[PDB]
């Protein structure tokens, strides 16, 4: 699939306000996706002894975390589409050190959706979501794909 520009200035126009508050965004993203899929919570070895909300909020190393992940995945928006070399570090430490499944990509990519329409309505109308779920499913796929070649296809 291809995004149009516009499309990625929808997306990149919401990313310039979580960018913001960087910290902030990835602790609330990483939440939503425990509590709302709390079996993505068993891949963290790091992280499976948190028991409540109240114990994810204190902990600065699921914060340090969600700044890694949305650091990454901000690099990866930023190419718009031209994300090959970012993409392969990636799939391959998910794939075959981590082992995480398409699945629970699906799970994290509507963790960020709730989160934007959260804390951003007035750039994240339903054009800007519609940009952003496309956006995300083209990093899926292009995910999908190279776990195939990597022999996961998870
Ligand atoms: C937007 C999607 C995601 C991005 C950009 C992302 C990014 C990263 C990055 C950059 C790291 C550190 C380097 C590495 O090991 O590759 C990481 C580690 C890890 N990720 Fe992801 N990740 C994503 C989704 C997920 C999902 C959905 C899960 C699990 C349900 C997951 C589980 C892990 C685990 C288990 C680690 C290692 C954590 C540790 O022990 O330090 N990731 N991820």
């Amino acid at each position: 699939m291809v995004l149009s520009e516009g499309e990625w200035q929808l997306v990149l126009h919401v990313w310039a306000k979580v960018e913001a508050d960087v910290a902030g965004h990835g602790q609330d993203i990483l939440i939503r996706l425990f509590k709302s899929h709390p079996e993505t919570l068993e891949k963290f070895d790091r992280f499976k002894h948190l028991k409540t909300e109240a114990e994810m909020k204190a902990s600065e190393d699921l914060k340090k975390h969600g700044v890694t992940v949305l650091t990454a995945l901000g690099a990866i928006l930023k190419k718009k589409g031209h994300h090959e070399a970012e993409l392969k570090p990636l799939a391959q430490s998910h794939a075959t050190k981590h082992k995480i499944p398409i699945k629970y990509l699906e799970f994290i990519s509507e963790a960020i959706i709730h989160v934007l329409h959260s804390r951003h309505p007035g750039n994240f109308g339903a054009d800007a979501q519609g940009a952003m779920n496309k956006a995300l499913e083209l990093f899926r796929k292009d995910i999908a794909a190279k776990y195939k070649e990597l022999g996961y296809q998870g």
